[PDB]
């Protein structure tokens, strides 16, 4: 039910937060929204590739796409939630919550969604992943549990951001202690990394946690009070249902705006600018304004206002539709596949996949950042085996200013993955002395 | 009076909107924020200097400054709105005006409160005035009147960043379109150019806007009913009272954040960071966790986390004690000025001058940008004279994809500092085909 998904607890707490008893001024999700944008791996989204590797120009990096993608959510979250306290009335009567707090919960949410990404993007996992799949790394196959080799050889990003969230440092323990409505909001797979892929539902195609932090789920788990579906060996939950909403508004925000970035960049014309967006623009577009304007940018900024409003408007009467099913856990998609545009999703989807992801530009930045992450893992492990040698002690001291082989080789890839794209290249060249 | 001063107009607005009739789950402040958001000029904040040039490091740009001040002034904008709403009821009783609405107002203008800043930050806007007073533009002084002049030569990031926020394009005007509360909550130097720092007053040190958007700014000073000053020749009114808070909230974080930044870079030693802030921070630390805490990273941030809780308490207490000597324009000085704590702040303001200022690093960066900035406005001047050679096509082809002489300059210092500082180099090499 949804009083205990809408939690204000935090990592050690021995009392119980109370809605009632909150200063209004600022809330807790509010509190949350601050921590995470006053830290450094926040910051360090600033020169993390989005669709174009090191282009830090008039395209979209990490950091610009997760404000976005805040807006949207904020806007979401408050429409849902005025709706959900129309249809429960007793939340507000007597728990004392408004409308407010869903968009904190989903603009909190939606601000992090991507702080575990590493340098390179898609590239850059799958290039970790290979290095212990094919390179040096295949050597701990033996030394591992079969689902710490799986966490390491399908490295996900998502279970990156949940790591550098909940991360315990001497005299520091919870790391950024966020509330447990944001974490659980922010979490897409709840499940570890095998079996994989079991079944055809949405919560299934990737993992969400390592086997490190395990443990620290389940609590966060037991307290929103998410349905259970494996205890075989395995452990998966539902999703929260907000991070429906979360999904829905990164779905719109990169699918629109890379299509606008690759017509402003040169390859992809106008002509099918306004041909695939036409019907998502009918409904409220006024010709005049858009016969006045005399550049491609200005048209297709118009063009990508309205079409977002309308797709938020659609996501919104999707999820009130299916409000019960989700709640029961038994909604298996995204709400954007259940709209009368998909359509349209899918030829502008194909175009961006044919025309920018497979362009000459981009593909020469991703082989150079294999390379790189190849270059710079195989260092760090091999100082990690020996430890004893002049030239180990020597790349301790420059790459790292009592725990086991997953966890020496699981921090090993997430300090790997706080590098910007720069700060890479210049490390791999000063290793090689270039 | 404050029914006025917070208004819903935009312009070319002929209806009256009004409060109570707005939409709830977007109000106008939030429809700004958004529009902001979603805008190339503030991505274009992503590499640009704040201190340190050509560091998109650990170390901040504009984007990320922005972002935290917006955080603080939406904290210090709800709590002075809580504390006018009690002083005042007519205002929510009758008007129909939240809390909410003051952070609103207050959050937007402190996330553009940047936007027209050039690169290379004081440097570049020094260079831009050096080139008209002592160099090739020097020639145009006596094609021009004086104040337009003046405004040439005391090229200023705030007129600049009213320009951007207010411009007109052919089939779009009015640029943006904010709303007139946010605009004058934006507007710091409510004057022209001349004469140059008449009184010892605040809002006297600069000014706000240039000549070809002077009549623009009178329509916004007589809607929101800001008391004029001048009327002899010269046109100057008295600052919105919210303006007050943004350069608080702006001067609070740069603060805290430039020793911060300089302690974490290897510049400032740490035993300064403990001594110069015991003061500030001693009403709520916890010894037992800043005795835990390992890294000098973490106890810095720690001591941050604590200054500005403590500084945003002091501002509101300030703001409400003078309350009615700002209202009516007879309060001459910063809010941060009034306080407890100045001796504390001077003394890292100095440090902060001393040691991270005129560091070698710093220093061979602003020369740099001296060179570049010169030679694309040298570059851009000599195409606008000529326009019948072979090289100038070139050149208007390059950087430019029926207006007088000064329109033309203040175009030209405007499409100049629209460029980052890596864009500004790349185009200065390709000029010198290097
Ligand atoms: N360059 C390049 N970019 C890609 C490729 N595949 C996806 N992208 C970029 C384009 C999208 O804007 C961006 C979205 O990445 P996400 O990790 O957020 O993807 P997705 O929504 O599938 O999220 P997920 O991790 O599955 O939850 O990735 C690719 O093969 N090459
Ligand atoms: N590198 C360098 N940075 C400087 C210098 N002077 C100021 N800064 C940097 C440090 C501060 O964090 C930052 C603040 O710039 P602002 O333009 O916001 O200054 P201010 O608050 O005086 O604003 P204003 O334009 O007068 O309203 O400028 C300087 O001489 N060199
Ligand atoms: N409903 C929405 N909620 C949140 N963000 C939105 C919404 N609609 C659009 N956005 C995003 C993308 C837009 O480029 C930006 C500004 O929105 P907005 O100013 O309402 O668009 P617009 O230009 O279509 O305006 P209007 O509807 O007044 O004509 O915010
Ligand atoms: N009152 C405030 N309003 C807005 N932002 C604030 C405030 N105080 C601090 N900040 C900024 C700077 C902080 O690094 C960041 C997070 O604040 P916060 O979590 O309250 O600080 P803290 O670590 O001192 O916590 P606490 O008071 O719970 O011990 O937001
Ligand atoms: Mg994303
Ligand atoms: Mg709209
Ligand atoms: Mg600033
Ligand atoms: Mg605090």
């Amino acid at each position: 039910n949804w009083e205990h998904l809408l939690s204000l607890k935090r990592q050690g707490d021995t009392a119980k937060r109370l809605r009632i008893e909150q200063d209004d001024t600022r809330l807790g999700f509010e509190v949350d929204y601050d921590r995470i944008i006053f830290s450094a791996p926040f910051r360090s989204l600033q020169d993390k590739t989005q669709v174009i590797p090191l282009s830090k120009d008039f395209v979209h990096t990490r950091l610009t796409h997760s404000l976005e993608v805040s807006v949207v959510g904020r806007s979401l979250g408050r429409m849902v939630g005025k709706k959900l306290l129309e249809k429960y009335p007793h939340l507000e009567q007597v728990y004392g919550y408004k409308f407010n707090d869903f968009g904190a919960i989903v603009a909190a949410a939606a601000l992090a969604h991507d702080i575990g990404n590493p340098p390179f993007g898609a590239s850059g996992e799958k290039a970790i992943g290979e290095f212990f799949k094919n390179g040096y790394g295949k050597r701990y196959k033996d030394s591992l549990t079969a689902k710490e080799y799986q966490d390491l050889i399908k490295f996900e990003g998502n279970a990156n951001g949940f790591k550098v969230l909940s991360q315990s440092k001497p005299g520091a323990q919870g790391g950024l202690r966020l509330s447990y409505a944001t974490l659980g909001a922010f979490m897409k797979y709840p499940k570890e990394s095998l079996p994989h892929k079991p079944s055809d539902h949405i919560a299934d195609k990737k993992y969400g946690f390592f086997q490190s932090e395990r443990a620290l789920f389940e609590d966060v788990a037991q307290e929103l009070g998410l349905l259970k579906r494996s205890t075989t060996d395995d452990v998966s939950w539902s999703r929260h249902p907000l991070a429906y909403l979360v999904e829905a508004a990164d779905d719109i925000c990169y699918t629109i705006i890379d299509f606008e970035d690759g017509i402003n960049l040169g390859l992809i014309p106008e002509e099918y600018a306004l041909e695939y967006m036409v019907k998502l623009v009918g409904q409220t577009i006024d010709r005049n304004k858009y016969n006045a304007l005399q550049e491609t940018s200005d048209r297709v900024s118009y063009l990508r206002a309205l079409a977002i409003g309308t797709l938020i408007n659609e996501s919104v009467d999707t999820f009130m539709k299916y409000e019960e099913e989700i709640l029961a856990g038994t909604f298996d998609q995204s709400l954007i596949d259940k709209s009368n545009y998909q359509a349209q999703i899918t030829d502008i989807i194909n175009l961006s996949i044919e025309r920018i992801y497979n362009s000459r530009e981009v593909i020469e930045k991703e082989i150079a950042g294999y390379e790189i992450l190849s270059t710079l893992l195989e260092a760090r492990c091999r100082a990690l085996d020996n430890n004893d040698t002049h030239y180990n002690q020597l790349i301790q001291q420059l790459l790292a200013p009592e725990k086991s082989l997953y966890e020496n080789l699981i921090q090993i890839c997430a300090e790997v993955s706080t590098m910007t794209d720069g700060k890479a290249l210049r490390n791999y060249k000063k290793i090689k002395g270039l």
